[PDB]
């Protein structure tokens, strides 16, 4: 065959050659001695800046059908003018939308990519007040949250400037909820976010004392002290969680939030950088009922679960872990579809990947992806992903973790 | 140089320094990961002479005598061999040794926790298939020992590049028959459908149930392989019955006691072992996920799902997820009454996790592939999914191996 990684499909048999990673501009954590492939996360100037501007515009271009024209020629000789003098460059508006939808694409970690092409791209580049950014965020959670038929947005905030404060979201998702630190050394909560809840309240927050407090925003503009917002209650749409039959379930007092909005990452297009990008999509039902509510480190109900269910939970053979975190998964899927909020569970979602995958092979010959992330934290090999080989690298428009501003 | 491993339930960070003592290229680079792919697509007296000084040297400090003088002149008589004939040979004590660190370094292997203990059979005596024949057999009821199963290998005569290998053709030593139906169907086993075929061809007469224990096609050095109908008696099966659901039982599944590789390459300071077949125990979700609800083996989800009559018209009602456990719980619980050993997903991982404990301490790190040890169903129910892993070959290995044909 050809020398791109083989890739192939245990499922079905197929076989396909990944020649997209050819293209990949940027060295991962893995070298021929060891693999880093299951590390969560691993470790601008004129001449880095320019080739990265460059790369990105001729992805336009060809994105647009006009490679090698005068009007693609022309685009390139005005961005390294402005580099010239400038030291930076900014994006045309249909250059941001494109390379926003193109960094989602990009994404190895996101099995929701069948839906990258449809993704609503809030320009907020001309924000100037950390009230403002309260503003397009109050927006973009109405826009996105349309009553419970989510749709896809980003809201793209002013790009790192030389020497300049960056425009930064503290809080790691838009809604949170609180995580109280006890006396009793245990957390009231969410233990995901006692550090921010412990920052919103040193900058003036009174806390109140739930399960599921939503926390307040810490937003930053630059070179300033971050401010704080409170979302208006009717804005941030919640679903109480209870069992198709399992009756005492909605007893629990469980519930989650519609919109999966997440604020902390870096934006990266064509070496620009875009420090708050905040976007949302809808949820992945696993997400919530497998990873928020059963982690040991998060509000890890199982054992709860299990003993309303009368389940043995002295021992481990007799699955008791397994049983309850079906119940809890459907219970999150039975209750969004009650409130008509979108959901999708982890067997669509991951049909809906394959299907990805194929349209992808078709258009780029490849797609990147991170299978330990792909593959859902419940009944795995239950779904076809499990069984697909799966090529991960980096390609740029992209998203990137960024450090925390305090 | 030393990556930073972190345990993200707990908070906790290693460093893995082990990985330096890897001599050996996995399939990623730094431009792209490939550690989701399942196979990677005389040596010259240099390269086996210090392979073979490598493993020595592990031998020595592995029984604390490195450095003295039965170390210096047992590196003398491995140069004297292979300076002589190109080749050498292994010692029954550090064979016994390399086996278990085979074992140890075996990235995809969760149950290491039990790697010292390892009953080590020396076939290196065996010049027919038939006398591998015996050799299998006294293994398979060592290790079966009446349900109370005991890990254990048995180590046939290394390769030699005159010569063709000694190789089992099977994959296991025990599997069962997939038969190819005209109706593009499979009845049985679909992994197997090739095997299957090639026992036929070597004149086997077949059954035609949905578990018929495959007979052995057992090969000597460029001798065509011999057909041998392991004695139903040395087979140990357990049938498949229910904790709750009566019905259970009635549907005749049923799955076999030990779980005997026997296809991987052994290899040993640069010396190769073709066949040498290993058995443990099972983890219940080989049996209960894999080998029964893969959509290309048994395939048995939809069936059991309208048995318990879920809705099986939609993905969202978890149909797959509940009739999942039911399989894996009926698994265990048929084990447990047979009196026939099976760890659970959950107890392998947790001393997986106490196993990655010990090797820290005693060796800086362990070589483990993520993708292959957390469990095919509850992956984050288990702690070794939220614990990051750094993979890697370490030699004493096991490799793959062409097939014989
Ligand atoms: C439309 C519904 C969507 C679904 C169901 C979905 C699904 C997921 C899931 C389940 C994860 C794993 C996260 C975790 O386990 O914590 C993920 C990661 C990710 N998602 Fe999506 N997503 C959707 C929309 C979006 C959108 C709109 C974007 C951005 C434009 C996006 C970008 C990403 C990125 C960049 C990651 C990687 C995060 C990391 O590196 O840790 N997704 N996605
Ligand atoms: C004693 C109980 C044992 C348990 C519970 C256990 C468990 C497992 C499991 C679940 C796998 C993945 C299997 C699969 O999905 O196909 C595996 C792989 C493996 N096991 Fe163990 N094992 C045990 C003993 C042994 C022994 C005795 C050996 C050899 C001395 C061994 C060598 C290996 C190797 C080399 C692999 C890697 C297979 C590959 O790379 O494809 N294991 N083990
Ligand atoms: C749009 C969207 C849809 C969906 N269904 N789920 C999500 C959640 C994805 C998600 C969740 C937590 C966290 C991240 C980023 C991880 C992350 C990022 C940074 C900057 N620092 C860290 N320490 C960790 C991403 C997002
Ligand atoms: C010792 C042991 C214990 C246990 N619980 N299960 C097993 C079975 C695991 C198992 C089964 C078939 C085959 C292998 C490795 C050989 C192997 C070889 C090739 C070419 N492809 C593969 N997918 C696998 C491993 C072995
Ligand atoms: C150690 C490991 O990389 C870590 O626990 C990962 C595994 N896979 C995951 N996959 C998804 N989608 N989300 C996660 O948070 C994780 N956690
Ligand atoms: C393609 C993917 O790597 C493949 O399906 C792997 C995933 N993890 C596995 N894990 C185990 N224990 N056994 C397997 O066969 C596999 N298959
Ligand atoms: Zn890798």
């Amino acid at each position: 065959g050809p020398k791109f990684p083989r890739v192939k499909n245990w499922e079905l048999g197929s076989i396909t050659y990944d020649t997209l990673c050819a293209q990949s501009q940027q060295d991962g954590p893995c070298t021929p001695r060891r693999c880093l492939g299951s590390l969560v996360l691993p470790r601008p100037p004129a001449e880095q800046l320019l080739s990265q501007a460059r790369d990105f515009i001729n992805q336009y271009y060809s994105s647009i059908k006009r490679s090698g024209s005068q009007a693609h020629e022309e685009r390139l000789q005005e961005v390294e003018a402005e580099v010239a003098s400038t030291g930076t460059y900014h994006l045309r508006e249909s250059e941001l939308v494109f390379g926003a939808k193109q960094a989602w694409r990009n994404a190895p970690r996101c099995v929701g990519r069948i839906q990258w092409g449809k993704l609503q791209v809030f320009d907020a580049r001309d924000c100037s007040s950390a009230q403002e950014m309260f503003t397009y965020i109050c927006n973009h959670i109405k826009y996105a949250t349309n009553r419970g038929n989510l749709r896809s947005a980003i809201t793209v905030f002013p790009q790192r400037a030389p020497g300049r404060g960056d425009f930064r979201i503290w809080n790691s998702q838009l809604v949170r909820y609180a995580g109280y630190r006890q006396q009793d050394g245990s957390v009231r909560g969410d233990p995901a976010n006692v550090e921010i809840t412990e920052l919103c309240i040193q900058h003036g927050w009174t806390p109140g004392n739930g399960r599921f407090d939503v926390l307040p925003l810490l937003l930053q503009a630059p070179d300033e002290a971050p401010e704080l917002f409170v979302l208006p209650p009717e804005l941030v749409l919640e679903v109480p969680l209870e069992h198709p039959t399992l009756e005492w379930f909605a007893a629990l007092g469980l519930r989650w939030y519609a919109l999966p909005a997440v604020s902390n990452m870096l934006l990266e297009i064509g070496g620009l950088e875009f420090s708050a990008a905040p976007f949302s999509g809808w949820y992945m039902s696993t997400e919530i009922g497998t990873r928020n509510l059963c982690d040991p480190h998060r509000y890890n109900i199982l054992e709860d679960v299990a003993v309303c269910m009368d389940l043995d939970t002295r021992t481990t053979s007799s699955l008791w872990k397994d049983k309850a975190a079906v119940e809890i998964n459907l219970a999150v899927l039975h209750s969004f579809q009650l409130a008509k909020v979108t959901i999708v569970d982890h067997h669509a979602a991951t049909v809906s990947f394959m299907k990805h995958l194929d349209n992808e092979q078709k258009a780029r010959g490849g797609c990147p992806a991170d299978w330990a992330w792909i593959v859902p934290p419940i009944s795995g090999s239950l779904t076809p992903v499990f069984h697909q080989e799966m090529v991960n690298y980096i390609l740029s428009p992209a998203f990137r973790y960024q450090p925390d501003p305090w």
